[PDB]
């Protein structure tokens, strides 16, 4: 019954009439798909549609939502399947666009690089309408939110198995699990892994993940699997000798005391915003800091230990839905990731046992009415779980 991983074609056919609920009559959206694969999801979300050259157009001719129509154009089934009401060859685009752009008042399309977005532009009142996508995919579906809960689960138990193993160097720690992700039953990297070992954690950007590992640090990786389109995204630091030294610990437990402490705020009847959450991990973690004695170290103030946001809307894309207002209250529905962070620079003002030490602890979200649900529970965090995974099995 499904058309994409967790989606079924009814549920893609109410996406479109929800859209089609906002539109003045004679609208028609148009939304060019990607080249050669990631397709382009606002396209992926409304239609499942995952091939290249491809050119959707959603058209309101009356107010009766029963006028609507669902065109499509394909390379050389889409309306058996996926449901379109017309359909034409790609190559078809010069002729067949033409006639509904004309009969038309209102074209909703972005004017800011796919091939048939070029062409699309230079036959071009005129709309955007990414951003009243964005708004729907902000709210996540029940389907949806059961897809992403999958997505965690696989990749948090991929997590857990790579904690009973020793790795003496970080690709086999990130080919590892890339092989768990998919074998577990994803598709694909959510996003390009980052395997950090000891001071590579404090590169935020580090991606290289082939240095050697040693039995004195700490490894910090940020990796997760996509199933269906739909992406996880995980953080998890742990030592690489299997048992925390008293140093990783007491700086462990600030970043999961954070962590911890601002995902207990994610109940929409808080009312709080994803910024409102952050400026209270900043409040929190200089806090720790101050319990570490570190908090007032000269040059060195919480924005630059803890130097990035507390976590990102999560869905199609890993950072997902960025158009939308980071200052209104989270909604029911929403998925957002929380992954604070500590990183202590090489600085002979901090105690030599905190120099060079990174620690960042992510887990994905969703908002609940009176409550949340941690998508990615199974990852064990908590130091007594992870000695005990990593020491036992
Ligand atoms: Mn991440
Ligand atoms: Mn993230």
């Amino acid at each position: 019954g499904e058309l994409t991983p967790g989606i079924s074609a009814l549920e893609y056919y109410e996406r479109r009439i929800r859209l089609a609920e906002t539109l003045p009559p004679k609208s028609c959206v148009i939304l060019a798909g990607n080249d050669i694969f990631q397709q382009e999801n606002d396209l992926f979300y409304l239609s499942g549609w995952n091939e290249p050259n491809s050119v959707m157009i959603l058209e309101k001719p009356t107010d009766s939502l029963s006028d609507t129509i669902f065109h499509m154009l394909v390379p050389p089934g889409v309306q058996e399947i996926f449901n379109a009401d017309e359909s034409a060859s790609i190559n078809d685009l010069s002729k067949y666009l033409p006639k509904i752009i004309n009969r038309n008042d209102f074209i909703y399309f972005d004017m800011l690089s796919s091939s048939n977005f070029k062409h699309i532009k230079s036959l071009l009142t005129i709309k955007p309408i990414s951003k009243r996508i964005a708004e729907f995919r902000k709210i996540k579906s029940p389907q949806e939110l059961r897809i992403m809960r999958r997505a965690g689960q696989i990749s948090g138990r991929s997590f857990n198995q790579a904690f009973a193993k020793r790795f003496r160097n970080e690709r086999t720690l990130d080919s590892f699990l890339h092989y768990k992700f998919i074998s577990g039953g994803c598709d694909k990297d959510a996003y390009i892994p980052v395997v950090a070992t000891g001071s590579n954690s404090l590169c935020i950007h580090y991606t290289r993940n082939d240095d050697v590992m040693f039995d004195d640090e700490m490894v910090l990786v940020d990796a997760a699997g996509s199933l269906g389109g739909y992406c996880a995204d995980i953080s998890r630091t742990w030592p690489n000798s299997g048992k925390f030294t008293d140093a990783q610990r007491d700086l462990y437990e600030a970043v999961l005391n954070v962590q911890r402490d601002c995902i207990k705020l994610c109940k929409a009847s808080n009312n709080y915003s994803l910024h409102d959450i952050h400026e209270k991990s900043i409040t929190l973690m200089k806090q720790e800091l101050k319990n570490l004695g570190i908090d007032k170290v000269s040059g060195w103030n919480v924005e630059k230990l803890y130097p990035h946001y507390i976590g990102h809307n999560l869905g199609l894309d890993v950072h997902d839905v960025p158009k939308v207002s980071r200052y209104e209250p989270l909604k029911v529905g929403q998925v957002i990731t929380i992954e604070p962070g500590l990183y202590i620079p090489n600085e002979e003002s901090f105690p030599s046992y905190f120099r060079n030490v990174g620690i960042r602890i992510e887990d994905d979200i969703a908002i609940g009415e009176d409550t949340y649900t941690n998508l990615t529970v199974e990852a064990v965090k908590e130091i007594d779980d992870l000695e005990n995974v990593m020491q036992n099995g």
